[PDB]
């Protein structure tokens, strides 16, 4: 989270399939997580498949990805913490 | 338009206060508009303001700029014409 409130950072979620797929293709294995959590594994993610941009690192190209279907678009900066969190948002279930 | 029936895009609109200040910031002048001339004067914006990106050409970057509020996202890429078109309805009322 970086940049957004901890308390939030904290608030225990439930990804819809899509995500959750995501997540454990990369070695996660909870159905239930933290936002923290989430952006971690969506960050080793866009680490081993190398959605970064060489030459542009803080701009992740996910067009023709998986990650590009659940986010909605071609490309985003990780400096926009609050923008990929209400994209996050759409692909799962906030625990109450 | 495109991938969408001439019959769309002719469709009546009245854009809503945003993205009519929009049109009207790259030399529109009417209050009521057909898809087709929305999308014209949303491309001579796209282009005035050089929001394409260099090395990907296909993909408009949107987020810093009124037009990442009024559709929503952080970019955008010009070959999801169906796309496009839902995030241009939002901002409109059709002209029954
Ligand atoms: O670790 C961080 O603090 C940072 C980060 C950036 C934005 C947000 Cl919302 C949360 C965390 N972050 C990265 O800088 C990052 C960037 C790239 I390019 C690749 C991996 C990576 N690793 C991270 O753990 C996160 C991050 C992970 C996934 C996503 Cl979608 C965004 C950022
Ligand atoms: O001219 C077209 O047929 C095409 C177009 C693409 C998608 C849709 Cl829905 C309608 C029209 N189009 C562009 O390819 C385009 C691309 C860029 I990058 C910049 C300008 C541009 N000019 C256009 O007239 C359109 C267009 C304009 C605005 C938007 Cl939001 C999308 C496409």
């Amino acid at each position: 989270g970086s940049q957004i409130p901890a308390s939030e950072q904290e608030t225990l979620v439930r990804p819809k399939p899509l995500l959750l797929k995501l997540l454990k293709s990369v070695g996660a294995q909870k159905d239930t997580y933290t936002m923290k959590e989430v952006l971690f594994y969506l960050g080793q993610y866009i680490m081993t498949k190398r959605l970064y941009d060489e030459k542009q690192q803080h701009i992740v190209y996910c067009s023709n990805d998986l990650l590009g279907d659940l986010f909605g678009v071609p490309s985003f900066s990780v400096k926009e913490h609050r923008k990929i969190y209400t994209m996050i948002y759409r692909n799962l279930v906030v625990v109450n």
